[PDB]
């Protein structure tokens, strides 16, 4: 149970580590801009409360879906279709980003070079010495 | 602001590069096809206003859903059952394409480029030293 | 456009390459067993046509959702809840499997060994010869 | 049948091993919590039959949906807006955990185990040959 708490503590730091990745934040910014963007629309087009809007906008981007309201106006169906698409666009972005070791490979390189350098320089001297010896 | 301004470019370029990927285009097409191919079926067999049939098609694929209309005809239900499977299929493929963070082919063979060099080099010196030692260990 | 056709041809082979992975097929088998499993249930419990069943079963596992019917009986809500969970269980399985190079690393090993072996054996002879020489 | 019989074991063991992973358990708990924590809110503030409030909670998180009931109160709507974000958050985490095919730590360091050996060996011979050559190239 100390286990539970200690783990959760690490995980929560990992989010914050991501939450300072520029790209992740662009996505969050885009999500929110798109979120209030829809609120602006369904509010002041499809005629709906500035909270009944946010509810449809969220229920739709996340693909849950309201069991009652849908776009009435044919204009409000066009938007919803293309909106939904920005949804997918976004959820694609995250899945890509949530699926990225690059640093472990840097150390391997930092050590393999230092090694391979010495291997070379050792071999070099050996050859240079076996040369000067097998003459004089 | 140093970052929010710039990264966007790189970000939009990053997925712009992904359009140039062919496998993505096929998935994006099979999408557009299945989608307008659905608008055809729902505008006729289930018989809905062109634009409305598109709406239902989108919503259904993206599993968003609609709290009002559902199929009536048994052909309209069997079709839908198969139509969601296609969406499953598509998204599976999309996920596969997106979940593999493969900038690693070019790294692991760009390693091998520099590696294979070193290997012939080391081996050459190993063979030289063996040949000169051989000759001196007789004379 | 020959491009289009030629690519699609490769992709479609890739599915078939997967469709002979044992694990993938277990998932498909499980999906289908679960699919008719629900059909059996909503048909002969919640009282629904043996096609109106398959439609609710599919619309629910895939998370679309019917806009009209939902489980009436409190028993049919219990199942649906836990069913939904087998859904997630499954869609987790696939995402894991759709996200797996193992063979490229085998060749690297097959070559690195043959190399490293020779490097060793070369170095070995050199030492053995420099030994017998610096005596007699 | 050679395969269908056996693999299941390995498959069920494979995810059985994943329960033993701690990070998964937290995600699985935050799940159970958020879920029964939702049944609490919808059984009161939105006021529904215990079991029914669970149903709505599940359905909503898993974005399945329900074509009938939706929130009425503004507290019941704001809550839901935040409740789906948690689902997003959770699933994001689940995906991250599941999408990384990391049996590669144990491989890349099991390489390094055998690699580091070879490296000291080669270096030792390199140093011996350099020392014996040094002594013989004076006497
Ligand atoms: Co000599
Ligand atoms: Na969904
Ligand atoms: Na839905």
């Amino acid at each position: 149970m100390l286990s539970f708490i200690l783990t959760l503590k690490r995980m929560l730091k990992a989010c914050l580590r991501a939450w300072k990745d520029k790209e992740f934040q662009v996505l969050f910014v885009l999500t929110f801009l798109t979120l209030t963007s829809g609120t602006i629309f369904y509010s002041t087009v499809e005629g709906l409360r500035p909270l009944d809007a946010l509810y449809f906008s969220v229920v739709t981007l996340t693909t849950v879906g309201d069991g009652n309201f849908s776009p009435q106006t044919d204009f409000g169906k066009v938007f919803t279709i293309l909106y939904i698409f920005i949804g997918i666009g976004l959820v694609f972005g995250f899945i890509h980003k949530l699926a990225v070791l690059p640093s472990i490979l840097s150390n391997r390189k930092k050590e393999t070079d230092a090694y391979r350098l010495e291997v070379m320089e050792k071999l070099e001297a050996i050859e240079k010495k076996l040369a000067e010896h097998s003459r004089q």
